[PDB]
């Protein structure tokens, strides 16, 4: 890795566009004016790829060849990087203030700040603007898997009385629907703040090298049937595939796709009648998963639950809702998303069927289907330091209000009704609020300030 | 890397789920049904992750101690993997074919097989599924991008009577709004499949090193400004930012972000009165691009057009289209995705605006805004061999036609037409349709057929 070609083109070009005798550019992130966000994601990046010496002679060079011809022009900074190889011993002079990991903040608020320590290097804060930014991603998979949460635990307690197994309800299935293996461990890690079901195992690498658990393990997994373990026994012997699994697999719990050729059939027929009797012989800690993968999401579930229904003994929970026996689930695992999740939990609240009969298996809809947009995570300079004078500096397009950003010097503070503010313009100074809620976590080259990912789990709880 | 730890959890369970006796596993990958697509990237992957010695004593081990916490039980394969590390030095016994890299194929055709060398490693072809079907994701920038050039293609040769420069009139904004730094990579080396201009730099190395150009780089750009380069000089400040910036690069194309405050203003007042004489001496070779970021992208570049049409001397190309000046462009670079694009053009030409006047910078809708869904990429097994005996495998739900998978052995084809089509069940045997165009691209832990990023363009060409 070159943090020297880890950057946009055009951010080479721009030492030479800041106001001569600038000696500071302040800038900040947020998720502009989903109600509130999780910030995550941050340490990964400061330890892969910010701290230590990230500067050498031969990454200058690399850069310096690669700039002209991409160019075709000599415009990069070879100065600036060669002081910081000087007299930093190639660490970066920046200091990086955030909000704790986990931190559950309402939207446009200051989640961190960027500054160069040396005014030399004024041209740096901006630098890492494109890597800082890509915090985006873990900070949106984390938000949107946080607020599935919220839609699951609100529907279990209702027709249970309880939030028992919830952890394990919203299960990753999406790394091979990401865009790459360094996405599917960072997008794997940012679920697992909220849930303890993981397929992704890239995510558990992550988290064990950069965050940390007392647990072996931040996630879970059971065996589990795919169509190519189904079909490969021929058309013919889709009961034979099952029999093979359910009994290779008998004492611990087993997902079983059945969708293959007939979900309704190998519902009723294969697992309601064939194969009854090895289902209704399973341990309560080894139930027996059934796996839809087509068609309506919503009224394949409900469909399959009433067949069930009618094939296996079916108990009316202390809230007067149905409930398969204790042998037997279901996890529905396509075309699951945030609205579709709660599309199917109300549908079968609707039709009287406790949600603890379910589990949800997501691939893309958690961790690709989203985008930079959703939250609107921006990075903006605020505050220069310019012929030794600090200016507060903003942007406010005509045509988009919006768009707009923060003036100045940034703190973040508990409000006295114990919600947060946002202080512009160095406001922070006065001690009208509490402490600035922004810690340092990165200073000339060294990680500062570190979590656990127990920490980030325990910032990141629901209310509920 | 650790590829024992590069799959979906419950792969690591399917060795105990195919058949008693299976000693092939036989398996293709299809953009399932955006009419073709481009296939790329499987070579990046080849090289990166499957390719050598993959397997070692310490990977095993590290996988099984990761495996028994994860599951909370004894499933993995240990035998399975030392086998491969005993009798092939680590190197996998697997077979891949692949349609030529760069080439335009229709949607519902085999792209690519996979297959075990060894009956012992049967197991071994779906647990690289995960790892394979990522390339979905180079597969659908590239044919996105591709399919915006096609848009940019027609537009431009219907108002200027030519293609020049149509290779640098879609840039890469996208760096910041991707998941992640290899994301970046892959997905800007895809765009530049069909494009030259880049400001993912990340995307230049990746070329480099996996597919290699005749040229010293398959991707340029310019200087530019952005926001706080502009801001940073103070909100009264505006003009002295831009005249500094125009002044700094002024034998170079210069792009400078013009909707700080007021985008209308920046044109009419800024550039059109009291700088208008900076511009207007511009070299032919070095024009001033101005950027709007904000508002309406249709609406925004009409109004920004008529500005310029009236402070600076239009002429009418030989097609009736109006043209700005040589040494001034405009560059629409927020909101840009395949449908806004087709809007600004389509809205260009109904106010007579040659596409001469224009490019487009694209971020999260050229390398972030798509999913597998979007080309339906899927990977399936279709052949399996249990007791001596080949049978043709196949999913075919009930409730989702679409999701029927092919039967047996595949290869693909020329029809009599010179178009596409997949023979199943070993029917490309028959000398019929001719030689099969798919091409041994991995065996045995070898790469044995790669292609050039120079192929890969030709490959990619549009007919136009
Ligand atoms: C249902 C209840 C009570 O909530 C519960 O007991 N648990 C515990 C068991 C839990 C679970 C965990 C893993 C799986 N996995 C699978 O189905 N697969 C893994 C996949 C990965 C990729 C993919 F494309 C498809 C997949 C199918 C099922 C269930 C649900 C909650
Ligand atoms: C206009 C015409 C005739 O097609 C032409 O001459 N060319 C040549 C010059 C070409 C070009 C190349 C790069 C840039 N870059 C920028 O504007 N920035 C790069 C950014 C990266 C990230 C980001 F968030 C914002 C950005 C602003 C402009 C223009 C357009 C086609």
């Amino acid at each position: 890795f070159n943090i020297l070609l880890a950057t946009d083109s055009y951010k080479v070009t721009h030492y030479k566009q800041y106001p001569p005798n600038t000696s500071k550019v302040y800038s900040y992130f947020e998720c502009r004016e989903y109600e509130e966000t999780v910030f995550y994601g941050l340490q990964y990046i400061l330890n892969k790829y910010l701290k230590g010496k990230v500067v050498t002679k031969e990454k200058i060079q690399e850069a310096k060849d690669v700039y002209k011809e991409h160019f075709q022009d000599d415009v990069f900074n070879e100065k600036g990087w060669n002081y910081i190889l000087e007299k930093y011993d190639g660490h970066l002079p920046i200091e990086i203030k955030a909000v704790p990991e986990g931190f559950v903040i309402p939207r446009g608020n200051v989640l961190f700040t960027v500054e160069n320590t040396d005014p030399e290097c004024y041209w740096l804060t901006n630098w890492i603007e494109t890597i800082l930014v890509q915090s985006w991603y873990p900070i949106t998979v984390a938000t949107n898997s946080r607020e599935q949460k919220k839609i699951l635990a609100k529907y279990l307690l209702e027709t249970s009385g309880n939030l028992d197994g919830l952890e394990y309800k919203l299960h990753d299935f999406g790394y091979r629907g990401v865009s790459s293996q360094e996405t599917a461990g960072i997008g794997a890690s940012a679920h697992l703040v909220n849930f303890k079901g993981t397929d992704t195992v890239a995510g558990l690498a992550l988290i064990k090298k950069y965050y940390g658990t007392k647990d072996p393990v931040p996630g879970y997994s059971v065996p589990a049937a795919e169509h190519s373990t189904i079909t490969a026994w021929g058309k013919d012997h889709e009961k034979d595939a099952f029999e093979h699994i359910v009994t290779q697999f008998s004492s611990v719990p087993v997902s079983v796709v059945s969708d293959s050729y007939d979900i309704y059939n190998a519902c009723e027929k294969i697992w309601g009648e064939d194969l009854r009797h090895l289902i209704v012989s399973r341990s309560t800690q080894a139930p027996l998963i059934i796996r839809p993968d087509s068609g309506n999401p919503l009224d394949t579930v409900l469909k399959v639950l009433e067949i069930l229904g009618k094939k296996f003994p079916v108990t009316e929970n202390s809230k007067g809702y149905k409930l398969l026996p204790p042998y037997l689930r279901v996890i529905q695992g396509d075309g699951v998303d945030i609205n579709t999740l709660q599309e199917i939990v109300e549908g079968m609240k609707q039709k009287m069927w406790s949600i603890e009969n379910i589990a949800f298996g997501s691939g893309g809809g958690l961790l690709q289907k989203l985008t930079r947009d959703l939250l609107n995570c921006s990075f903006k300079c605020s505050y220069v330091v310019t012929n030794g004078l600090g200016i507060n500096v903003f942007k406010d397009p005509v045509a988009d209000p919006n768009k707009r950003s923060k003036k100045g010097r940034l703190s973040l503070h508990r409000t006295p009704a114990g919600n947060f503010v946002t202080l512009e313009e160095g406001k922070g100074d006065l001690e009208e609020y509490g402490q600035d809620l922004l810690h340092t976590v990165f200073k000339n080259g060294k990680v500062t300030k570190s979590y656990s990912f127990d920490e980030i789990r325990k910032n990141a709880q629901l209310n509920i």
